[PDB]
């Protein structure tokens, strides 16, 4: 874990902290779940010219045999490893990580 672990807020408060005008597209940070508790999310901050500045969430599952994943494909040992492809690369996402969200 880490500074972009922010665990149990609530997605109406991480879409408050993420949806602040000064941040990059693809500021982000992971939390727990609200509803398939269990899981994780990594909620990061997205642009688009016709909705503007807007938030997805990727829910992250565990496995019981200890790894993460957004896709069942591609799996990591942690979600330290995890946030470090997905800064490397958008694979899939709508925007390769960038900044952890501050506050």
């Amino acid at each position: 874990a880490e500074e972009w672990y922010f665990g149990k807020i609530t997605r109406r408060e991480s879409e408050r902290l993420l949806l602040n005008p000064e941040n990059p597209r693809g500021t982000f940070l992971v939390r727990e779940s609200e509803t398939t508790k269990g899981a994780y999310c990594l909620s990061v901050s997205d642009f688009d010219n016709a909705k503007g500045l807007n938030v997805k969430h990727y829910k992250i599952r565990k496995l019981d045999s200890g790894g993460f994943y957004i896709t069942s494909r591609t799996q990591f040992s942690s979600l330290q490893q995890l946030v470090a492809y997905y800064s490397k690369h958008a694979d899939g996402l709508c925007h390769r990580l960038t900044n952890v969200c501050p506050t």
